[PDB]
């Protein structure tokens, strides 16, 4: 191949160069002006109070708002737990 040489991107950090702000629990990305979470790893845009996500086969930021379509009933999708819409179905 030797068309779409693919640019507009974002930079391939690491959470070892974010500062930690022990007054409330995150971490602060600098290099983005996000906010990661240690458990969480969807990042949040402050600025337009949008969660996202690092999505590094892509090198971009993309929302985190919703995924795997068995919920969309809240921001996000809890029903892959196993008791999700209950039992449904009858007992048998």
């Amino acid at each position: 191949g030797h068309m779409q040489e693919s640019y507009s991107q974002y930079p391939v950090p690491d959470v070892s160069t974010y500062q930690y702000d022990e007054t409330s629990g995150y971490y602060y990305d600098p290099q983005t002006g996000l906010y990661y979470d240690p458990n969480s790893q969807y990042y949040y845009n402050a600025q337009s109070q949008q969660y996202l996500y690092w999505d590094g086969e892509r090198r971009t930021y993309v929302p985190a708002l919703e995924q795997s379509a068995d919920g969309h009933k809240e921001t996000g999708a809890p029903s892959k737990e196993g008791k999700e819409k209950k039992e449904k179905h009858k007992t048998k």
